[PDB]
């Protein structure tokens, strides 16, 4: 137990790499709560925590960030945000080349949650997002409404930024959603884009944006993650992903009831049967408080089935792995 | 050029500290940002991520990435983190001075009215190189280190006394290095001298001496724990708060490396000293009434500045050219 007892929320970051550090920085700056940076790399999270305790002093608050290499640091966590995983193959892009490895990490993490903080609200980030969140849930056995995956907020923010830059309006007033799988089949819902509730079609008809811009933004949204990977040279995005996850955690901690496209457990909704998918939901002090079911048209249902199939395809790969079908002995 | 009403902040160097400061500009809505670096592509990747971040937090702050010094055009503030870094590696200083003079030349050409903050050590050497090539007023350029060191001192006193860091005043002056001087006599708790807390038994002199040493050892402690790299969160935020004080004419007091013309018995060199940063740059340099022991300790930093200037001149004059 690292969290010294006090009034503040206790935020446990399982994974202290690029995104974990970003999120700890945000907690310090926002005075959101005390933080533990947990990692398997020895001492590295203690170095970042020390830097971030200094940062709190820079901005005149006493938020404490702890570093830990022990799962027992999860004791009394109110929120757990997971970025744990192996993210590069030794010797040398897809959100799936390391699934066999990271599925096992997700199950150690889930078991740690079950043991040390079974009542926490859990946000997963580790890719492939929609099946990794399920792996955590099964190992942790937390209620379905107390766990989700961060992806839609990030994908939606990229759609919204591009519309905003095109129209010269604040992103504050661009409503936009990307649903489905956090992957190649992600579905930017171009029909549901609004400018302060005004359908984007009205702006199309006025000549403020044209159908070519719309089509390019649809494509660029799906490509944004890979575009960032290519430019960075090493690793993937971490600023916008960390802030997206932290806003979701803040909505839970302060009962804001804000709406986030998040990977949620569905049984019935969206033609999804007992697995996760990026859909609009409401996050408040009771966890996932509402799942909103859009009135998608036939074309959109067709596109969304591409996302659902991508998730199902991944479930079967995981079934095969767990069943031992993909390996054999020397003999 | 890459840059309206918003302030424009140029970040020369797009490593972790540079990205941290760009992130702060997005979160605080402080101004539009350009991440400059000599590496291709990487600053554009970070800028793309940060443009998405602005939208995550519902604002339109724009971060650009560039490999051309022309991106400094119309910058209101320039924060420099460029340079090559690692016994003694003074052999790297000539190339870093070359880099600094390239930046200063770009400043002279593209944003001569900017307020300039340098983070790359040794600050007296590197700040001067920029200033001389840029030909900017001495009150419009400084180095960041004192704010970082002081924030570390303040944090440790705060943790010991169980009071908010908001209410711990503390300063670390001199040269950022093994001769930095935490002024333990000037520590106050909302203006109350720390000695009153010593006499009352709330903190003892063993605690004080330990904190004096830990403040000097903090940067290396972090390096040792990280394995890779060094601190960048508190350093980045320290620099941005100095830039914000200039941009909003806040007149906040920071220990910064300022050009001295006789204060602290220093002439024509930069040293970490308390100063006031406002809309006119370095508006005031505060001269502390240091006692005898403190001036003696401060002399270690002053000797370090002067010894380093001599060594640099020796290396340059030894070049076959
Ligand atoms: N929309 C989304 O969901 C997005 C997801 N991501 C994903 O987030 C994940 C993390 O990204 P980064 O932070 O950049 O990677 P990173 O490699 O910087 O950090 C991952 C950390 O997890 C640690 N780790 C490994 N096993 C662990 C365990 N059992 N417990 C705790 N920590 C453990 C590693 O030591 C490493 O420090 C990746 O899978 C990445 O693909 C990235 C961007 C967006
Ligand atoms: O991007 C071009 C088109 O692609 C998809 O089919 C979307 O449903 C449509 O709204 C979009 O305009
Ligand atoms: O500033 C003078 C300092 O000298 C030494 O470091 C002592 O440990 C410290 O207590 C004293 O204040």
């Amino acid at each position: 137990a690292v969290f010294e007892q006090n009034k503040r929320p206790k935020i446990a970051l399982v994974g202290s790499g690029m995104i974990g550090g970003t999120m700890a920085f945000l907690c310090s700056l926002k005075e959101l709560g005390d933080v533990v940076l947990f990692d398997v790399v020895p001492n590295m999270p203690m170095g970042k925590a020390m830097d971030l305790c200094h940062n709190s002093s820079v901005v005149d608050n006493g938020i404490t960030v702890y570093g830990s290499n022990s799962y027992e640091c999860l004791t009394n966590a109110d929120v757990v945000i997971i970025t744990a995983g192996i993210t590069k193959i030794p010797g040398k892009w897809s959100r799936m080349d390391l699934l066999p490895v990271n599925i096992k990490i997700m199950r150690e993490v889930g078991g740690a949650i079950k043991k040390y903080c079974p009542n926490a609200f859990i946000i997963n980030i580790t890719n492939p997002l929609d099946v990794m969140v399920a792996a955590v849930q099964e190992a942790a056995n937390v209620p379905k409404h107390m766990i989700c995956g961060m992806a839609g907020m990030l994908d939606s923010s990229r759609l919204r930024r591009m519309i905003a830059d095109c129209l010269h309006v604040s992103p504050h007033d661009v409503q936009g959603m990307v649903i489905g799988v956090h992957g190649d089949n992600m579905l930017p819902l171009m029909r549901y884009i609004t400018i302060n509730g005004i359908p984007i079609q009205e702006f199309i008809n006025k000549g403020l944006i044209n159908k070519e811009d719309i089509n390019n933004i649809y494509n660029k949204t799906k490509q944004a993650g890979g575009d960032i990977v290519r430019l960075l040279g090493q690793g993937s995005a971490y600023y916008a992903p960390g802030t997206s996850a932290i806003l979701m955690a803040e909505s839970y901690l302060k009962d804001k009831k804000r709406l986030f496209v998040s990977s949620c457990y569905l049984n019935g909704q969206y033609n999804v049967n007992n697995h996760y998918l990026g859909v609009p939901c409401i996050i408040g002090g009771k966890g996932i408080e509402q799942i909103i079911e859009l009135d998608l048209n036939q074309e959109e249902k067709k596109l969304l089935q591409g996302s659902i199939d991508e998730v199902l395809e991944m479930q079967k790969a995981i079934a095969a792995l767990d069943a031992g079908k993909l390996e054999h002995h020397h003999h």
